[PDB]
């Protein structure tokens, strides 16, 4: 499969996340008694760059200190089955920034 | 030439310089309870837009918290030690972009 990788603003950004969020409300109230949580993306910092993985990840109540990540297994069997959610990567580009060449007098 | 685009790291090279330049002179002008922060970040227009040039604040207790209040662009006594020339500039943060799949753009609307 060819399998397009495109260029996408923050705007553009902020509302494929809102829909993720969007459509596991459906299911994280419905759950909530069994003190499981669906998140439907995951933020790391690799590579110096900003990753953003979209698919199930899942989180327990904590008990004690001074929602714990599960990973991306379902806890609990008898639990009801959750609404499907693709799985893709996001990387976020490098921040860039409008300069005047005056101020690069600071080498 | 006289705007062009840099990346992260030479965005944050200018950002030290600056605060280099003036960390001296605040330790000078630390008893006056008088802050001269070099840059000036401001949110408008959905876009980091960070200013280059002076800009004083100071020490004040309110509520217990000691907040920093700001005072302007200039000395405001004028007993104290002058300030290094900081320059007058803008620097516009482009909007943040991301390489994405374009089957979950179309899936997801």
């Amino acid at each position: 499969m060819i399998v397009m990788r495109v260029k996408v603003n923050e705007k553009q950004f902020d509302m494929i996340i809102d829909k993720l969020k969007l459509m596991v409300y459906e299911y994280n109230t419905k759950i909530k008694e069994y003190g499981v949580y669906l998140k439907p993306y995951h933020i790391v910092y690799k590579n110096s760059k900003r990753y953003i993985y979209i698919g199930k990840y899942w989180y327990k109540l904590e008990k004690i200190g001074g929602w714990i990540y599960l990973g991306k297994t379902k806890p609990i069997q008898n639990m009801p089955n959750p609404p499907q959610i693709p799985e893709s990567t996001i990387i976020k580009e490098d921040n860039e920034y409008i300069v005047d060449e005056k101020i690069l007098y600071d080498l």
